[PDB]
């Protein structure tokens, strides 16, 4: 049973502007969704101190890149808290919706796109990189949920029947057809120590083949 939602308006103009302005220096999606990784870490760490139960669901705290060719997908995991339901349909939506504002005035005052990050909307840069994107995640409250868009306004939710997660977050991106440079380990590796060089939880970066 797959559910089909509109974007609010803000969130698929900001959609539509990542998509359609020219802007070269398009690898910093990977710092972006690399940082969500780490605050996502962060918080089920944190809840942890209180209540150790909550890592029943996995002790690890990592992210892990994984790169497929065949595929041409550039996929992010981390063992972070995770996502509700109401995450994924209302809550990250609301949160955007004033940074999205705070982002677009910006951008007409001089900032650039790089800048997405300090407006708390930076996930959606892996727009400048991929026509589709799709989200497994796990929160301990909630079941495993499968989140995708291609913009174009709409996205869906379903839940998902694929390899049970444990807990947190796989951002998959189906990268454009001019964005292959984002699966090969020499560039990706230039990018995490460029950019992710103090992320305070181990980043494996697998091999291909
Ligand atoms: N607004 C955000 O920062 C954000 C982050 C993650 C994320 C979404 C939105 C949409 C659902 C899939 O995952």
């Amino acid at each position: 049973e797959v559910e089909t939602f509109a974007f609010q308006a803000e969130i698929a103009q900001l959609m539509s502007l990542i998509i359609n302005t020219f802007y070269s220096n398009k690898e910093i999606f990977l710092r972006e969704l690399i940082s969500n990784s780490s605050d996502a870490l962060d918080k089920i760490r944190y809840e942890s101190l209180t209540d150790p139960s909550k890592l029943d669901s996995g002790k690890e705290l990592h992210i892990n890149l994984i790169p497929n060719k065949q595929d041409r997908t550039l996929t992010i995991v981390d063992t972070g808290i995770g996502m509700t339901k109401a995450d994924l349909i209302n809550n990250l939506g609301t949160i955007a919706k004033s940074g999205t504002k705070a982002f677009m005035e910006a951008l007409q005052a001089g900032a650039d796109i790089s800048m997405i990050g300090q407006f708390g909307v930076g996930f959606y840069s892996a727009y400048l990189v991929a026509e589709k994107v799709t989200v497994i995640t796990k929160h301990n409250d909630d079941e495993q949920y499968a989140w995708e868009s291609s913009a174009g306004g709409s996205f869906t939710v379903r839940t998902d029947t694929g390899e049970p997660m444990g807990r947190g977050t796989k951002v998959i991106l189906h990268l454009k057809e001019d964005q292959t440079e984002y699966l090969e380990e020499r560039r990706i590796k230039e990018i995490v120590k460029k950019h992710s060089q103090f992320i305070g939880y181990p980043i494996t970066l697998f091999v291909e083949k």
